[PDB]
Formats: C-alpha cells, structure tokens, sequence
C-alpha cells in the first residue's frame, strides 16, 4: 500500500489532493504521514477535511486519520459513483482545491457528473475558479477529458458567498497534448471585476495594464454589491497554439496600481520565455498527461509544484516524465 | 533594487541565506517580502537575526525589519570586511547555518578571515558541521574557493554550547568543477561520536551499517561528557571521482537501529545512482559554480532546494543553470 511523506517537497497540501484523485483514479489506498508538519498549521484543516469528505463520499472510502489537526491520513477509495454532488466550503475555503480533488476521479466515474461547490471563488494568494473555465478546460478538452465549469456566484476572499459548478463526462479516449512555442501573440485583453468597488479602481488597473501591454480590449466587469467587496484584475494572452490568462486578485490593503503592477510582472515573465504554459498550468497538465500516458509542454522553469506533482503522480501510476531545462525553457514530457 | 518573494519555493529561510550572501558578493540590496510567511513561527527568528547580524557585521550593512518576528528586511550591503569575527547562536541555532551565509561574502572580503561560531554542532534535523571540513570543504578547494572549518566542541541539539571556527582566504581564481559519474567505490568507513551515551550505543548503531557495508573502518569516537549528551553516526562513500558522507543524529527517542537504519537509507539511496553528489551537496554547489561562473554536477533528483537556490543566485548574478533528467539523473550545468 502507498505511504507518501507529507513534509516532502514543498511540504503537504498539494500532496494530499494529488494523492486522492490519483488514489480514486487507481484505487490504489494511501497513506500520508506528515501532513502539515511544518505549517503554521500543523496537518488537516477544515479545508483538507473538506477536500477529504467530498473524496470519500465521490468514491465511498474508508479513511483513517480525517480529524482537525491530523497529520496522518489513511484513505482506501471504493468506486467513484457519478452523479449531482454539492459541497460547501467556509470563506476560508476555496471551490478550486475541492474541485481539483474531486473532478479527476469523476472523470473515471460510472457516468456523468455535477459538482456544485460554495465558498470562495477569488483569493488573493491562490488562482482563482476562472482559471479552470478560461483556461485549462480546453486543454482538457484536447486531452479528451470533458469538463465544463460555471462560475455562478462569485465568493470573494474573505467572504465566502460564492458558487462554482462543473459538469463532466467521463473520459471516453485520452488524446496526446503536444505544446512547445507559444507562438506569436494573437490579442492581450484586460479584465477587471469589480463587486462593490468603485469605477476608479478598475480605470486604474486597467491603465497600468495598458501602460505596457497593448490590450485589444479593456473590460470592466460589474457584480452585485451582494457578492461583496472584490476586485479581481486579470490580463489574457492569446498566443497561437494556446491561450494563457493571468490573475491577481486585489487585496483590502493593495492599491489599484500595485495590483495592476503584480499582474504586469507575471505577464512579462511569461511573455519572457518562448514557453507555452505557466508555472501554474503547467502543474495541472502533469496529472491528465500522465493519464493519458504521453505528451508534453514546455514551462519556462521547473517549479517546486511541478516536481511534487510529477512525484505524487508517479507514484501512483506506470509513468516518467523527464524535464530537459534547455535553453531557459523546460520540456516536460511523459513516458 | 532586487525584490524577493519569502514564500517562494520551498518558503524562505535558505532564500535569507542565499539573499545574504549574494547581496554582500555582489553589492546589490535586496527586500525580502514574506520571510515565513506559512511557518509555524511567521518571520525573522533569532537565528535568521543572528544570520543578519553577522551579515550586517561583516559588510557594514543598513537593515530595515531585522526584528523578531519581521517578515520583511531591507538589505544593503558594505564592503566585505575580512578579520576575526565571532558569532554566538543560542541552542537551537546551528553554526551551519550562520557560517553559509557569512563564509561565502568572506571569500570575497579584502582580506583573510576567520569566523566562530558558538550553538547547536549537530542537529537530528540538519547538517552537522562536521558535513562542512569532511564534505563540501574540498568541492570547494577545487572551485579555488579556500576555505578550513575545525569544529572545536560539539553541541548537540537541544544542549547547545558547541563550536566551530572556519578560516577563509580571498578567492584569488576560480576553477571549473566538471562533475558526474561517481566512479567506483574506493572505501566506506563508518563512525559513532558518543558524548556521555553508552559504547553499547555505538557498537550497535555500527553493527547495523556493517549490516549491509562493508566498512573499511568502524570507528567509535568519544566526546567528553561535558559536550552534553549526543550521538551521531556517520558513513563515508569514498568513490572515485568524489566522497561524501551521511549523518544521522540520534534522537532523544531513537533506538540505536532506527537511527542506524535512517542511515543505511539514505546511504543507499545515494549508492542506487550514478550521481557524484547528494541532494544537499549539489543545494550547496549551486553557489560556488555560479561565482565560478560555469561547472556542473550530476544529483538523482532535482531538489525544491535546488529549484529556489538556483532561483536566488540568478537573481543577484548573470547565469543560467540547466537542469537536464536523464537516466534517473539530472544534470545541473551553469552558463
């Protein structure tokens, strides 16, 4: 039976919730021994608990080990069922954990799926629920895999309050993505979202986007007060072979121009490599992949994540990836 | 002025390190924003505060956060003075630690220098000092780094009391270390230091290395009881092309065997791969290539370490490392 470490590489959390869809997808039970070991919290939080409920109720599991301060976890999946299911974080909580925990286990259910989760759907320090709808469900999509995320209400850090659902297919053939160079730019668009914030913030944010992106579109998006105070600025490159956004979410103590300027430096950084994904898409490709046993990307450099991502994975499934950092690019690739 | 982010990789502290270092080599100031961010204790502790007064000692140095639970710092550097400094940690510092961030300014200092350091000599979660003299010292000597750290009294964690003194000369020129292939094994050598713990402790914890080595020597080395309570147990793979050595600090509730057997893991671990160096050598190596301006170095597995050191050291200077994982071997070259 597999046993993971939980203090290995960047230390827990991650390992966790690559471990219970791996451990879903397969069957193969776990066992993580360190949960949150250093963390200022030191293992499974409401959040995990969550993350861990909603695992053993989609696949009725038996775990050992699911209480508030545990750093040890005992997780034997069953069969993943299909069907409407409804999870509800707090505030603290984020929909985009629980659902990348859940949804890839879904993709092997018995049938079709919904998965409707409360609570927050932007936080400042984390990617936030329109990252999986704008930009890699498609990717999915080309993997085969068939995902369909709606962001309904919008939870904003701290808040709480939000809505996010996805709707899958179980996968019927896995398709072998292939990317390597961006390609050259198609269109920049800037976004901002504004929930009971003012028309001056975004103007702001916007503007600094402007400063030193050429944006073929400057939107404002205007929620309902009712989805409380939130500003969410978001600058989209859609390069030809894929379509990348980023985020930044604003903070209650950040200014208008800081933000923008947060979002201004990710975008360069991509946009400073020939690489087609980010650090960030880049660890979500490295689960489907694998599952579809080829294929490859390549990520300006390999991050911290990524090698926890492609550890857990393959420990739990028949698959290599090499990283070949050549030339300030990185070409990971399965086997 | 370079502006670093403390949750990166792994989550600061070696980032405060190897910001320090880097920022007194080269003259650069720098701001670490989110010193530790997630960590069980939030920022700046006593020994990172020891690390930046030693720092802000040796080059003259304008600091802004060096306080106790500081999560930001604002460095600027002098003029790296040479002479005989001596720093004093408390009981859970390790000289380790303020020696790697002070030693590598210092070899660039005007003149000559010698450092002493007073704490914890070995700590179960760590690298002893002796790693330094026994390990990395003569890597070193080959980059034309000079560098002699005797260890004078041993402080075993949690007693404190140890120390360790390093004499260091300018960098007069830099050499190319082209490593790779371990060659073949030339001898293992295994050893005991009990300081007021029994010999029934060390004959034991030998034992079990003789379990699956073949130890050229078993040496047994006895520490007066003054250096407090402490075992630690050392193996030695002289191969050909490099020798490295692996420690285990018994614990306060370890066994003889568990602490043996922690041991003969990572020995062997070492041993399933052609690598030269161990995941904490090549974290260290990373630095010196890098002043060094080119060299390289096989590892097994590129470390999250590795990831964020490298991150740090082509923050301050112009070069580019490429890691490259072939065979269950990645190689980390410089350009």
């Amino acid at each position: 039976m597999i046993a993971l470490d939980g203090a290995q590489g960047e230390g827990g959390g991650q390992i966790l919730r690559s471990a219970l869809s791996l451990s879903m997808i397969t069957g193969q039970p776990f066992t993580i021994t360190s949960i949150r070991a250093g963390r200022a919290k030191p293992g499974l939080l409401r959040q995990h608990l969550t993350a861990v409920k909603a695992a053993t109720e989609i696949c009725g599991a038996t775990v050992e080990g699911a209480e508030l301060g545990s750093q040890r976890l005992l997780f034997r999946p069953g069969t993943v069922r299909g069907g409407d299911y409804r999870f509800a974080i707090g505030s603290a909580g984020s929909c985009t954990l629980v659902l990348q925990t859940v949804l890839p286990a879904l993709w092997f259910a018995d049938g079709p799926s919904r998965v409707e989760v409360s609570g927050g759907t932007d936080n400042p320090s984390a990617p936030p629920a329109d990252f999986i709808r704008r930009v890699l469900e498609p990717l999915l999509a080309k993997i085969g895999i068939h995902q369909q995320t709606t962001l309904l209400r919008h939870g904003f850090y701290p808040a709480g309050g939000g809505v996010v659902a996805t709707e899958v297919s179980p996968v019927a053939s896995f398709n072998t993505l292939q990317l390597g160079e961006r390609g050259n730019i198609v269109q920049m668009r800037g976004e901002v979202l504004l929930a009971g914030v003012p028309r001056h913030v975004a103007e702001r944010e916007i503007a600094t986007l402007a400063g030193s992106f050429s944006l073929h579109e400057q939107n404002i998006h205007n929620l309902p007060r009712d989805q409380g105070p939130g500003n969410t600025v978001s600058l989209e490159v859609e390069s030809e072979n894929i379509t990348e956004r980023f985020f930044v979410v604003g903070e209650k103590r950040v200014s208008a121009e800081v933000v923008a300027a947060q979002l201004v430096k990710e975008v360069k950084r991509y946009l400073a490599s020939t690489a087609a994904v980010g650090e960030y898409l880049a660890d979500q490709l490295v689960l489907p992949m694998a599952l579809a046993g080829a294929g490859e990307f390549t990520v300006a450099h390999p991050s911290c994540h990524l090698l926890t991502n492609i550890a857990v994975v393959e420990r739990f499934l028949p698959v290599r990836f090499s990283l070949i950092e050549t030339d300030g690019v990185t070409r990971v690739s399965i086997e």
